[PDB]
């Protein structure tokens, strides 16, 4: 049968992370920011005709 | 039969995380910070019209 | 027979967290911080028809 | 049969959390703030129109 | 038959929690706050219309 | 048979809770706090119409 997919996707995966660390630190003054603005404007139109049609003279 | 999906999406998976730290720290003065500002506007249409149909002579 | 999904997400998952975790700290003076903003504008329209139709000679 | 399913999310999981820690700390001054402002504004119109027509000549 | 699901959530889970810990701390002097606003506006309109019809010659 | 199902919901599940916790603390001078202002408005409409109709001709 029909199957239709539509994705409109902000993905942010494994951003300043650690994983298996064995590390030695004395000072750490400072870190990590994540800042994200997200204003997105959607108009889009979606449209499906199904049906079989007969005579058309207009 | 028929299958229609649609996905918007803002995703933030393992940001500033940790997994499996052995780590030895001393002093740490300053972290992280996440900052989302989430302001869309949607204004989209989605139609379906699905049936049989005759004669037309508009 | 039809199926129809629409999703408008926002998923923040293992953000700042800490999983099987052995660290030894003396100090921590600092943490973290999530602000989140969640002002959306929903003016979408969704229609389905369904039906057979006959003849139309408007 | 037709099913229609329409999500408007906003999900948060481990955030800030932790599991499985074996870990030694002295000192903790400073810990971790969730701020949410939660303000949308939803006109969304949903239609449904399901059964058999016949003849239309306006 | 027809199924129809609409949802608007505000879900958090596990924010600021632990799980199988196993830890020892000397002096705790900071805790973490959770602050939400929750003021939606909603004027969202769900229309369903069954039934066959005839003849339509307005 | 119909179904329909509408849900608009404040989640918050595991918030500044422990599990299986083992440790052992000597100072804790600060706690947690969860602030949340519930103010939403609801001007929806949900209305539903079944039933056949024969001829119109307004
Ligand atoms: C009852 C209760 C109440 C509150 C509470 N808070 C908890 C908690 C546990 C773990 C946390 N980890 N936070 C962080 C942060 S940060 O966002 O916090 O600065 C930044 C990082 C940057 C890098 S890297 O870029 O150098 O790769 C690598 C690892 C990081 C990390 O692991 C933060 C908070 S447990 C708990 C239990
Ligand atoms: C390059 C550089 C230069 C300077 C520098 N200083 C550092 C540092 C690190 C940790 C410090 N902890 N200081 C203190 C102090 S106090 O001495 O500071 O007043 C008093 C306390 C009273 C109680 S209780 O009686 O209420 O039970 C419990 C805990 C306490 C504590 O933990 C103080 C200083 S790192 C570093 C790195
Ligand atoms: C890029 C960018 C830059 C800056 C930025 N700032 C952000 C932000 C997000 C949420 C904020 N919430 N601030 C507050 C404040 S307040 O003191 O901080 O005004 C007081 C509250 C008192 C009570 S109660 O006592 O009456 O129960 C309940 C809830 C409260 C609350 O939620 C404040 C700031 S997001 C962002 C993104």
């Amino acid at each position: 049968g029909k199957v239709q997919i539509i994705n409109k996707k902000l993905d942010l995966s494994n951003v300043q992370s650690k994983c298996g660390s064995k590390d030695n630190i004395k000072h750490v003054p400072g870190g990590g920011s994540v800042q994200i603005v997200y204003k997105p404007v959607d108009l889009s139109k979606v449209t499906s005709k199904c049906g079989s049609l007969g005579n058309i003279h207009h």
